[PDB]
């Protein structure tokens, strides 16, 4: 049993310098965290080449229509207008445009089908019927513009009744519209290129009937096989080429997960043989991390795989999952490293300090709760940092930490002199007192680590 | 007594666990933390809603009646001009504007009668009678153009005498009017709406004769019934749904007002008993703190309470008093967690540092202010920094916690060789200085920590 | 002796407490700083007010004059053109903007006369002779434009031969007019305005020849007598109001002069008797500082009584002496609260830690001239916080007290691969050298600090 | 024996002051530290007055060539279109103004020849051919254009067929151009000015396909004879001037190179006669630096002597070598005034730290990796500090340095909810994490530096 037990506690390295027993786990560990970090790195590279192209395709979108577009989104919105005619100039420039897509676009665009395999404009309205007399039902109505309606010399569509939008009834005016695209920059690969479908949604929401109406722009797109396409050039088979490196990433961590699970076991046998002689120091905490973080690799590789298959374009969960497993792959380097054992004051420390810490931030942070609730609540509506509970949260840990302190001063608005004055009492009581608590910390984790030590 | 003197210190927990006491009063304090910080909630998204609906208003007031309104405010004044046209353009403009009010704006908005019940506009413009011969004393006329007068084919007005304008002389030119609006967003709640009535001014002052006019927009805004309007939806009876639970918070916090005051009599009768037996450590610092948070609720509810009945759009009194309320009920968390008794050293610590960091700060606040003084008098008129007393004490304050000292040295102005030399001296010195201040102030602190603890 | 050394050593309040004498000379100390304080408040006001009223006037010049003036400046010009049309469109505009002054400005301004009393315009250009053959020596050539010259229905000096620059050798253009002008802002307080005059240069600088030219607008301004004017109102005898004020501040200073250089004497006076008996300690270092701030205080006295006699515009020194005094003074009030003699600990440290903390300086300094170097020499050409030495230093400090690193490591330009991966090891080295030394510096500090105490 | 190793460790002061031993190894030291420093110094000025201007005239030929130039590229191209008559009015328009430079251009510049000696404009054009038919080999085709084509009356060049892009299959349009500009600004000094040759090219690329176009202005500048020029000013020598400087600065470096050289040799000898009678501190590690030092001073040297004698353009290797050599030099100054020998206990720490700074750092290190690449992973797409890896360990290292952490919150997509959320946990986690480990760490460091020193 005792041989037993130090053979347990004692390093892969020196139990092939012992024993001679060969560290197959160790080499096992090193062959998973290499093919992880490969993994996420090309992953990383086909996500960012796959969104800068919808990315810039929906810039040159919101170029092409929107009138008078800036080149940056005001806001959540790309641009507002506040005057009819301005909003009918809006509309009718996005709509002529629409006609005219092949004289001005630049790239590879070209007419999409809609559902019913139809070339055309869709725009849709709303309005509370009058039944300021008006009712709380809406009322829907759509008008389908093809490419001959728009193409004809008097447009027509223009003059027709449809379009005298009564704006104080007015909810909000839709116009969406399909477009097919190419990208061509895969050709130089010989990869034969992946066409694209965007569909896109001018919203002319009002809803707030505040006198502005704010112009969303939405591009939905999605791969679409190349059936109009003739190049001189491969097709794609990197699917099936990378299928096999996804695959073998599953089995390695599948063989990780259950050779730590085998050794929890071994290390509960052994516990119970130890209880037998003597009628938490047994179960390694950087076992349970290694399976999470198998179980996390194997979930998110599952995921990309079926990405790929299905030609998917939305990368948010499986990317979550790869990345917080590539995270504890990186903290297990730390737990092999340390078995160095030169490490051991820093890690004492760091027991003894947590529950001290821990306690410390229990008390401060209800001192933080109440003050980032009086914040909300008064510099809520002169503050642009204090607007919502989540930014107050932010701004206030942000103070705690020492940034942008002068600019929370400045960013007040000094037309309430009420406000103003609490705000300078707010701001400067906040930093003080969480500068002496943390004082009033380091002083007293010092004078104990001096206890506990010597 | 000894009996007494224990259950007087006993914690609650533990009287229930000896003595079977239920302890009524921290479920009271529960309640009430409960209530207090569910109607700050209530109140701040009511508040954000109005705030919001007024400030979208009056930014849609600014797009339509300021010429050539780039969409932010250049300082406390929306726009400037320079020139004698231009501001003849802007004043031109503004009236024009109110004349197409209904053919321009996007939202629900009418004609407001003024206080004598007619639809109109009023300017008034101030002079000094030439009497560069002037007086110090100043002539006001106004003159009234109703929408009959402006719908006239010949405007009239513009040809009149009345706006030949002496800038050499002119103090300043207000243009007021009066419109209606409703705010439609609320209808789908089947909440009846609120109509709401703006009185806006528009101020072109030209006070300082600095060859630069103002431009003021002013958007009083109020709730007004709404008469002429008819929407199949129900009134409003929130105002008595929150009108139950304002009262319920009040008659919970006079409760805990009763109740920690005869704690604190038993207290004193507890310790003149003890006196007499051996002819601060009584009085808990943690009861003024729940009665001062106990009166502010009652107060702020109050003032809630009649905000709401009078219809009221300004809370900013009620808004302190609320969110103070909060922050104090926050912090009779801590003292009640800190019930667990492990949060010792931290406590001592903060007591034998107090006296020692209200020395130190009573030091460095004098030298802070001589800084202050010296900044303001020197850099006061080359530095956006150190403009006035406030803003430079603002500034040293985040210098002396390390946030923006680059911009500091940058935004200095080398026009003038003597006052850009003294102001690296300034700030080198003073960055230093109190570096080294806290310097020698953490040691201090550290070495005497030990004598008193070991 | 001893009664007399034990006297000297005495708190003037236990002075008053034990011998019973009075303390004039805490009285008189407090009566200086209260006057000082009071003086530096008034004239930082004065200034305030006379420094935005040039301010607003420059401001409205460059809109008035500055052809397409955006409203900033772009560097130390204002504005710069990069086309011969545009340069021409320049002059021409500034030249006819004058024309009509009276039609286009909005304060009270008027034409000035030149040295030699006469209304007009003078243009000066700069070319090297052609003798590209051209000369090192320059032509300066200048034509003066009267308002008579300007009227006439045909311009004329447009279309003179004057204007033919040859932009190849041109270099300078400089445009040169006087203005005068009345601040009507202080005719509400009773107290006659003052009238001022403005002397503007325009400057087409191209001296560089990189094909682009600079254009400078300079408005001096002076006060001049209200020879000119006619209002209702009282004259200004605050001059000698304030007269008295100040030569009192002068007294009160120039009395704690001598009474401070009494006690000096007094002192060396006991040291010699104290040396007799035994055949730094008795210097105050607070007497010298007070020394210092009162000749500080005097001379800045003269130079505003000098100032506001002779009605200058420029305060400059005089500022510097009075806030540097006023800081002095500040100190002093440290000095006399330290009585309490419960601020020991800080201020032992603060003598053991300053040869400490002085060595480290001179080490560290050496280091962080060398970084300034090569940071100069190597991302001069490729970072703005590198441009020049002093700018280098600066952001190097900013650097090691934690400021705007992320901004440092952004605006560098990956344009040149070597360039670039230097500067990350630049930046990366110094940000962690200066860590660690300041690291191994505060250990150092409170591991002594224990020896010399306990 | 002891004599010679006394005298070894003996200082040299102190050498003079007792065996009177002229120190002229220090003084060849301080003599080595001005020299370089001066050379830095001038090559820092001569750089810095060539560069600015190549610069500024790159910025006047993007304001003349680009159409509708703002002053501030647009990331690293110049501007962008998004519409094909933007891109034919952006081409057009460059082409236009080269015809005209003369009339247009403010600066002292002309046409200049290509390569085989001809004034003239090239543009190129890539298409992939279209044998959607195309193919992935791309077609180049060039036209010249001449002063004569342009100087027609009717353009031609532009009716003709070479200008029909077909903007779906096109590449980039380059346009090319060779310009001659003179600096007059140094005639002053009546030192000859030095030709320039610029190398313009123009680059409409659209390989992206994405619907917008970058363009690209690319000026290489190069020093060449002034044939075509005639000004009454002497040549230039201050080539030799320097050439003599630059040498003498290499011959010292080269002594000093030898002289540490010989002191090792000597040191080793010492050590072999020392382990002779007893059968790391015999070498200075302040000898190795300045050897370093000697080296990279003199590659630096002679890499400006190369430069100065081919009149290149180019100082970036130059440069890195001098910064180095002039870094390195400083730090022994440090080793120079470090002889006073009151610096050992911050020696000590220094010493005593490292290794346990150094264990810290590689844990950290790990957790640090794996935070980079979950949050390149995940916040890739959502966030502009985390679009590259590298972006992101810069990010996260001035993070952990408390810089910038409320802009890291704020500049997140709420687009997405998931991604939104994980943020929020990966901020807090990562900061509360390191702030943890950083303070578990100076406690440590100070209960040990107790251990060894007391
Ligand atoms: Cl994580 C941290 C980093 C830096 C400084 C501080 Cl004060 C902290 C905190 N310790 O206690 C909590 C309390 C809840 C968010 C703050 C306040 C947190
Ligand atoms: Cl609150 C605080 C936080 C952080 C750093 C410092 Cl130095 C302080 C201060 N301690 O003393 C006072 C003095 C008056 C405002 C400053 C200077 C204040
Ligand atoms: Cl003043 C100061 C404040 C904060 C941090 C530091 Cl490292 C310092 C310095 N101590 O040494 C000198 C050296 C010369 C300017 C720096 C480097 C200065
Ligand atoms: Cl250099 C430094 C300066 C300030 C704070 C810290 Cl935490 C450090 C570090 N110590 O460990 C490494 C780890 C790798 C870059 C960080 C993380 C670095």
């Amino acid at each position: 049993l005792r041989e037993d037990l130090k053979f347990y506690f004692m390093s892969p390295c020196e139990k092939y310098r012992a024993r001679r027993q060969i560290p197959w786990k160790l080499g096992l560990q090193i062959l998973k965290i290499v093919m992880v970090t490969t993994q996420l790195v090309r992953f990383g590279l086909s996500n960012q080449l796959v969104v800068a192209f919808k990315e810039d395709n929906t810039v040159a979108f919101k170029h092409l229509f929107l009138k008078g577009y800036s080149g940056t989104d005001e806001d959540d919105y790309s641009c507002s207008v506040y005057t009819q005619e301005d909003a009918y100039e809006s509309i009718f420039f996005a709509i002529n445009q629409y006609h005219q897509l092949k004289d001005i676009t630049l790239g590879t665009l070209g007419y999409g089908e809609n559902e019913d395999n139809r070339i055309g404009l869709k725009v849709c309205k709303q309005h509370y019927k009058k039944g300021l007399n008006i009712d709380n039902d809406v009322e829907l109505d759509c008008v389908q513009l093809d490419l001959q309606d728009l193409s004809k010399k008097p447009p027509d569509w223009k003059n027709s009744s449809f379009f005298r939008l009564e704006f104080y009834r007015l909810l909000q005016v839709e116009i969406s519209f399909h477009l097919k695209g190419i990208d061509l920059q895969t050709i130089h690969s010989r990869e034969l290129p992946d066409c694209y479908v965007f569909q896109n949604t001018i919203i002319f929401d009002n809803k707030a009937h505040s006198g502005k109406i704010k112009i969303y722009f939405d591009s939905d797109a999605k791969i679409e096989e190349c059936k109009d396409l003739n190049i001189f050039g491969s097709t794609q088979k990197n699917a099936q080429y990378v299928l096999v490196f996804d695959a073998f990433v599953i089995v390695i961590c599948l063989a990780s997960l259950i050779l730590c699970t085998r050794s929890i076991v071994l290390a509960l046998r052994l516990r119970k043989r130890f209880l037998n002689f003597f009628l938490w120091e047994f179960i390694n905490g950087w076992y349970v991390l290694v399976i999470i973080s198998d179980l996390m690799t194997i979930i998110g590789s599952i995921l990309k795989m079926e990405i790929k298959a299905k030609n998917l374009t939305n990368y948010d969960l499986c990317s979550i999952f790869l990345g917080t497993s590539t995270l504890l792959v990186w903290v297990g380097v730390i737990r092999y490293l340390g078995y160095f054992q030169a490490y051991n004051v820093l890690i004492l420390t760091m027991q003894a300090s947590l529950p001290k810490v821990l306690r410390f931030c229990a008390c401060a942070g209800m001192i933080y709760l109440g003050y980032t609730f009086c914040g909300w609540i008064v510099l809520g509506p002169y503050h642009d940092k204090f607007e919502n509970l989540n930014t107050v949260a932010e701004c206030l840990f942000s103070l705690v930490n020492g940034d942008d302190m002068f600019a929370t001063f400045a960013q007040i608005q000094q037309k309430s002199i009420l406000v103003w004055l609490f705000s300078r009492l707010y701001l400067y009581s906040f930093i003080s007192l969480f500068i002496y608590m943390i004082l009033s910390l380091f002083i007293a984790l010092i004078t104990d680590s001096y206890d506990t030590i010597k």
